[PDB]
């Protein structure tokens, strides 16, 4: 089922840095418990009902030539989810924040991707008090692709899974982002049998939902279509759609149906963990031109350079 | 949300009475994880593991009582099935995975015990990797003292339960209620519901509103002579199993298949089943009394029948060797 | 017994009034005309093949466009909806827009009646028409003009209904039969309104798979809170009443969001109210036994309703007066 | 452009196969002969059969009804069939306005009156247009010659098949597949899905991924010496009733229970069943053949002997009067 290659001249560029190793957390740095530890040595209680009952939330928030992106919505959605979620949450949004950049800063890490999580925890915390169960997990470990650099800029292809739906909004929504994986899973091995690099899962009335990991945006005619329900609101495509708006493109956050999708100009994923992706084949049949789109492109590209802008979504780590 | 428990005095359920030597750290609660035996509260793993990151898991918890494994052989064997199924690979084999149970139970010195297995997909290759397609998943066991969905005192006294409105079970083509796994977002949703409707607990819906298990435990019903339980949208539970072989030999008819929420409403008792706890009368559903409002008589002596199972010599049984 | 649904009584002083007026029985034609197959005739006469695909099948779509005090209320609207349906369930449609809005017109006109519903259907056929080739469409057009229906009397249409949500059906999922497309397999709506009645209520409203608020048997769904006016988007015809209904909401300078309603968000609204053309806008009062807001018709609901029969009498793009 | 049925009196049959018409000559003096209908009060031709617009059954679809069949001049399983009917008008709460015996008179009247020896009886109870020209439900009963949902040269010699992907069957709860119902929106879209994709028709999916029917026919499949059909989401089918009991008869085992498209994948065979046209051998399904790709052996066995309960006297069949 640290640093990567990326396209020369492309948006997509890596620090040009070398890692103070001498710290043992430098490289990857999570906090568990209350100490900061090597990602490599970072271990949970078997009993966090975050483990038996995947009672557990989270977000990712990533690092880019050193600036937090949009850090502050990343955490308000994730508190928003625990929330719903009803898990209690054993920090403030506050505490949450610092503790993500301590991790960072530790970690020394310019590229990083920052997942939080709160659980449902394992009892009683060793040592207090009606005091919370809840368990937070931070780590800050290297930048993560679901699509390689070289695949953000010449594209990827996709399938619509036949053989699985996503997890419904009445069973366990997506809405909330959330570590039960089986149905994102199975529709990943569906892609690989039917030789393509990922798979687009539909609800059980038929609509275009998401992808593992990732969410689902098309093009057509001057407007940008993404689904509303039975999907994560990725901040990606909530940045991905700031920028169409830019540009001038119309944006509905609406019903996709699987007609719409093969019939647009232009498809691409979207995820912190890679930024803007390029679709270009659907089911064996190309999109559009089969070649990233124009307007794919100019979104992207304005994606990676937001990362370097000054503006009130990028926050500079102190190392 | 919701090492010896109170029993009902002269009821079915007893537990041994003996005491623990904690002189061994392992006395009282053994697990195993990666290679080694050790204190179960002291039990961590990876938080790396995809068994955490995308709940990429399955597993099965076989129980002892009085000192004697019940059903051993045909959990191992639906836990590796689920594995198969779930695409899991496994790092064991089925006489390695019984051993590693019975060693955790050994031990613990547990007399009464739940023993949880269960394989991950695993952190990637592990430690001291010696070649690439070395099997990355990961198997965790421990045994622990017996856990109760619903307490002795209730499981002679009963519960009542609500058909849960606002949440469904997860679809056999999403992640199958067929294989045992961690994915409890909607069982967690029901059981909020059920508390906050006042009930004990919740019996979920599928999506073509048909009766499906219950948070841990499978749902059965009796009318006229016949057991009535779900097919689809559940586990197929081992102590289900054991509630309709008992049936069977009592006599009655067993109808694994399609159960309506009219069927429960007119059914004569209604009662659940699982490893954690064994035969509950569910004695109230949506806040109207089943059958004559106790528990049933067919209930009575199936949960009877099924307790002295624990000490009658049978395949069934296997017992430990402390 | 089911209770879906020349003149009615009505709340004298209030929005909603019949024409004062004689209709004259002389042509049989008056108070209910039909047009089928290529014939107007008396609508206590109209009867269709029972070998229609439209019965057997029910593969039929339409609409239903109304007639207040002799104007078409959206007339274009209603065929345009009607043919992009019939496209979409890929039956061919045997006629233009233009001459079924012309027969829709002499079906009114023939039938004398100043308030009317106008139903134009089209089905799959029975086959080859009589007197014929392969060559000719076999779908068949069939239209009447009969007295206003109403699916919550004019009496209730003041004074508000109570409904539930149902619990023991749902919704047709679009990729089953939409109900995107106006059509009359009424088996979960039917199932629906038999629960209402067992409950106590006047009628019901489906969720669909998801769980989320769709429509009611013959109506949309909307809801009031906080300035903003809510309605599905998925799983519900796109009812030209609820079309109507936003626009006045919108003049009102109230917030409209065509999008997913959940059973929560209503359980919260401050109003709710249903719309169709069979008897415009009507209050809930009450929800699953519970109040909305106050219990009483509300604020907003009131306003919409007497703007809704006030424009039945304004001269605008959106009524036609009807030459009889 | 739809196809629904091939073969709208007398058809083309295979020579020397199971499937043969009557020779005879139908007196056509009689407006009655060829096809009659009944419908409020009076026996008429049924190519003047006309119904109310305003009938309820047309704009609700408030009506189910049954189809029963007369070959070589007997009715098959007419009790059966009027039966169910009756059950389902229940279920779905239509009123009846007719006795079991009068429903069973009028169809056998209008196969009489009709002459003919072969033929389709379909007899439906709609919810009515109003207080009649008390109880407004209509019945309409319409004998016309048999038809073939699957041609009588196909019958023999097999079809193909695709599993629905655009569309699913109507769920259990919006409008059950279980009462016969002419709601076919999603078996009409099926129907063109089949023909965009290359395939004589197509089987639909339920909302949990299983098999479910067709449109207008049971799926049946063997493996291994056991036939396996849908519970849910499906008509119980009086053609599948018989061929499961005729399966039964030759020593087979029958399990009416979820199918998967795993396990229609990985059949024998797969055959179709339905009282317009009896017993389909499918021999491709998506594209694929089917087992060996041949009508299968048991197939062929149980078409035969359908066939032949047309004429051996048995509580099945009854003559009919003419
Ligand atoms: C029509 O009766 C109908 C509506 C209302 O749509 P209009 O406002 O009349 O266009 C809504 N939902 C259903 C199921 C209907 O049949
Ligand atoms: C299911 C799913 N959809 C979408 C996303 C991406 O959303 P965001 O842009 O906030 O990272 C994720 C993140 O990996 C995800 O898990
Ligand atoms: C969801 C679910 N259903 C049913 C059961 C009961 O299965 P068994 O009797 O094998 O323990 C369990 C827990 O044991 C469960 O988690
Ligand atoms: C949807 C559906 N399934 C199955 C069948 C077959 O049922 P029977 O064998 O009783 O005719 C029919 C008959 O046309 C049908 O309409």
């Amino acid at each position: 089922l640290i640093i990567c290659e990326t396209v020369p001249g492309e948006a997509i560029q890596y620090s040009r840095y070398s890692l103070d190793r001498t710290s043992p957390l430098a490289g990857g740095c999570a906090w568990i418990e209350g100490a900061f530890v090597p990602a490599a040595a970072a271990r949970i209680s078997i009993f966090d009902a975050g483990f038996g009952h995947s009672d557990v939330t989270y977000t990712v928030a990533h690092v880019w030539h050193g600036n937090f992106f949009r850090l502050e919505d990343h955490v308000e959605r994730f508190l928003a989810g625990a929330e719903k979620m009803r898990i209690p949450m054993p920090a403030t949004k506050a505490e949450i924040m610092d503790l993500m950049r301590g991790c960072v800063s530790k970690s020394g890490l310019r590229e990083a991707a920052v997942n939080v999580c709160v659980t449902r925890g394992y009892g009683r915390k060793p040592g207090k008090t009606e005091a919370l169960e809840s368990q937070l997990y931070v780590y800050a470990i290297p930048y993560l692709w679901v699509f390689s650099p070289i695949r953000q800029i010449e594209g990827i292809d996709a399938v619509i899974a036949q053989s699985v739906r996503r997890s419904p909004a009445n069973v366990m929504d997506p809405w909330i982002k959330n570590y039960q994986w089986g149905d994102l899973v199975r529709a990943t091995f569906e892609a690989q049998e039917r030789g393509a690099r990922t798979a687009f899962l539909l609800d059980s009335d038929g609509f275009v939902t998401e992808g593992p990991g990732f969410n689902v945006l098309m093009v057509k005619d001057g407007t940008v279509f993404t689904a509303a329900r039975n999907v994560l609101p990725g901040i990606t495509r909530r940045t991905a759609l700031e920028i169409a708006r830019d540009f001038g493109l119309q944006t509905v956050i609406g019903d996709v149906t699987p007609e719409m999708l093969r019939g647009a100009d232009e498809i691409f994923a979207a995820t912190t963990a890679g930024g803007v992706t390029p679709v270009v084949a659907l089911d064996g049949a190309p999109v559009g031109a089969g070649v990233p789109g124009d307007w794919t492109r100019k979104i992207r590209t304005r994606y990676w350079q937001m990362m370097d802008e000054p503006s009130d979504l990028i926050e500079p780590v102190s190392y």
